[PDB]
């Protein structure tokens, strides 16, 4: 009944030497960790040592080409990072970036085998780069690796191939990369809740709409919540849980639950625009240790407000220690709100009969 702690400040590393202010910032995991200390959660965890990721291991998800452009990207001058980085969507590159990815996926792999092990019950991982929008073939939105994806893709490697895996995302934009990294496959559940706005909000695809519910033997086994129509919060994630991800979640039954955890929902986020609390993490946390017998790995993605992220992702490692959740869901749903939860009930009721 233990839970592990990765967080190694060599991953600060990776920063931005055009824009200092960019919102991606070293001091996120730092900031993280700090408040960790501070609240003593930090001595109440065993803490799991950071390690590289092989790229055999990055293989799992991501081609050949694409690791060997992000590790081409170690020894580049100034002008290189910044034509390479230019050749994707909303990522900027140093010559620490490729280190510091393989560190958020090697912690998190290192914490997916405590967990699997018996080392630890649960676990949480203070990691950057983030991950989920990263494809097979490239990197996008902060992410070089899908650290998520490929710590799933690790734990059925030391288990089973078929082994449940349920990837939860409620960063709050879409995890396009989970989602097309896993399309086709009924092994790993992927369930994200992410602003949408029609197309409007990054990563700006209707990848991320209702209806997209999975592919051959993976139908049904992609749910995206999609909100429309500006500032949800607890009231609506805690009604997304209720209806949605845990009913299909238990019909699952996951072996293993990743969080792709942003705290970018959170009220104070510069991006996101939402207003769910820390308390709101707490019970959505909460929530999911009921399942998988509480194998449960938090993986930190984006949340850009360092007050916010640290406050919140600090609740979750407290219920991860078994502390009674906060008092709590104050308010009627947003309409549109209703509407995005029946609209997935709809797409998603003819595969999971808990929706019927
Ligand atoms: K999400
Ligand atoms: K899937
Ligand atoms: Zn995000």
């Amino acid at each position: 009944p233990i839970t592990g702690l990765v967080y190694d400040q060599r991953m600060m590393l990776h920063h931005n030497m055009w824009d200092s202010h960019h919102p991606e910032l070293p001091q996120r995991i730092s900031r993280i960790f700090s408040r960790h200390e501070e609240l003593r959660l930090l001595s109440r965890c065993h803490r799991i040592p950071a390690r590289l990721a092989t790229e055999e291991e990055l293989a799992l998800c991501h081609s050949s080409k694409h690791i060997s452009i992000i590790k081409s990207s170690e020894h580049m001058k100034p002008r290189d990072l910044n034509r390479l980085g230019d050749e994707y969507n909303s990522i900027f590159i140093s010559n620490e970036s490729y280190t510091c990815a393989l560190l958020a996926a090697g912690s998190c792999f290192n914490s997916a085998q405590a967990i699997l092990t018996g080392q630890v019950r649960n676990a949480v991982a203070i990691v950057r780069p983030p991950g989920h929008h990263a494809e097979k073939d490239t990197a996008c939105g902060f992410c070089f690796f899908n650290t998520a994806a490929l710590t799933a893709r690790y734990a059925q490697s030391i288990t089973r191939e078929s082994l449940r895996v349920l990837i939860v995302d409620w960063d709050v934009h879409h995890g396009n990369g989970t989602q097309h990294i896993f399309e086709e496959d009924d092994s790993v559940l992927y369930i994200s809740l992410h602003r949408y706005e029609d197309g409007a909000f990054f990563p700006n695809s209707e990848d991320a709409n209702y209806d997209k519910v999975g592919l051959g033997k993976g139908r049904g086994y992609n749910v995206n919540i999609p909100w429309n129509g500006g500032k949800m919060g607890d009231p609506e994630y805690m009604a997304a849980f209720h209806h949605l991800v845990m009913p299909i979640a238990r019909e699952f039954a996951p072996e293993l639950v990743l969080v792709s955890a942003g705290f970018d929902a959170a009220r104070g986020d510069p991006l996101g625009g939402f207003q769910v609390t820390p308390e709101g993490y707490a019970h959505l946390t909460h929530q999911l240790m009921s399942l998988a017998a509480g194998r449960v790995l938090i993986i930190l993605e984006g949340g850009y407000n360092l007050t916010s992220i640290s406050e919140s992702m600090s609740m979750c490692t407290s219920m991860l220690l078994g502390d009674s959740p906060p008092s709590l869901h104050l308010t009627p749903l947003k309409t549109s709100a209703t509407v995005s939860i029946n609209n997935v009930l709809r797409a998603h009721a003819p595969f999971w009969s808990s929706l019927r």
